[PDB]
């Protein structure tokens, strides 16, 4: 329960999200997540790259965004992007219920004109940084 504790402490101003995995809550930060302002551990990072776009037979990309997992999802109907995000990323990071309220069409967090969703805040410089986390 640690990236719910945490997420937790974000909210409260007691922790920097940039201080903690936004993926998996671990506190051992070795890179700014390429996408969301918020750290990101290494195991993580291995696991962003041998994931990044691997798709599904739906055509929708296999895994969470954020998080690498994920079963239910919010898939994105931009057919330039085709990303999912899990209901317990968008729970979480979002809040409470922004994943039961996204569900016609929806664009996902990289494509909406809005970049801020509660604690999830998208960088600005997300093409560019991914071609550095390539
Ligand atoms: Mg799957
Ligand atoms: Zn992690
Ligand atoms: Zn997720
Ligand atoms: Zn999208």
């Amino acid at each position: 329960g640690s990236r719910e504790r945490l997420v937790y402490e974000v909210r409260q101003k007691c922790r920097n999200i940039e201080d903690i995995c936004i993926s998996c809550g671990s506190l051992n930060v070795t890179l700014e997540h390429p996408l969301f302002v918020g750290g990101m551990c290494q195991n993580c990072k291995n696991c962003f790259l041998e994931c990044a776009y691997q798709y599904d037979d739906d055509g929708y990309q296999s895994y969470c965004t954020i998080c690498c997992g994920g079963r239910e999802v919010l898939m994105c109907g931009n057919n330039n992007c085709c990303r999912c995000f899990c209901v317990e990323c968008v729970d979480l990071l979002v809040g409470p219920g922004a994943a039961q309220a996204a569900i016609d069409p929806w664009n996902c967090y990289m494509c909406g004109h809005k970049g801020t969703y509660g604690l999830l805040r998208r960088r600005e410089d997300w093409p560019s940084r991914l071609q550095m986390f390539f």
